[PDB]
């Protein structure tokens, strides 16, 4: 799979922009100091999880994501999205 | 600002992977058929919002994002992340 970053310009009509927003997705809420994820070049608080071992978290609830992670073995590869330059 | 996609490989120690996960972020939950967002080359359900008119939604609650959008005028440019090839 892949991840596409795109820009979409919308102009309001009589009914507005014509979409709605929802809340969800999976992010790194804390990193244990001195742990595997805190090592240089690893995870940062706020990192958005995209994949765990190649499995997309798109559409997953927190519990599904957490239990997916638990099931992913002694080595985990995370694909993440991090905001830079903010 | 920018958006960085990266891979992070973690190996568990005596305390595991050493981070935790949280639930949040902003996505497109519905698109009005026949509306501005449904036009070809625009928005799709499940699209993750990254920016509204250049303003990051990182850390925003749904209400903050919705009210940011309301405030963004007659033309809105959204920066979004879309999963392809899934």
């Amino acid at each position: 799979m892949g991840w596409e970053e795109l820009t979409v310009e919308l102009e309001k009509d009589g009914e507005g922009l014509g979409f709605s927003l929802g809340d969800g997705g999976i992010f790194v809420s804390s990193v244990v100091p001195g742990g595997p994820a805190a090592r240089a070049g690893r995870l940062r608080v706020g990192d958005r999880i995209l994949e765990v071992n190649g499995v997309s978290v798109e559409g997953l609830t927190l519990e599904e994501a957490v239990k997916l992670l638990r099931s992913s073995g002694t080595t985990v590869t995370l694909t993440v999205l991090r905001e830079r330059g903010g």
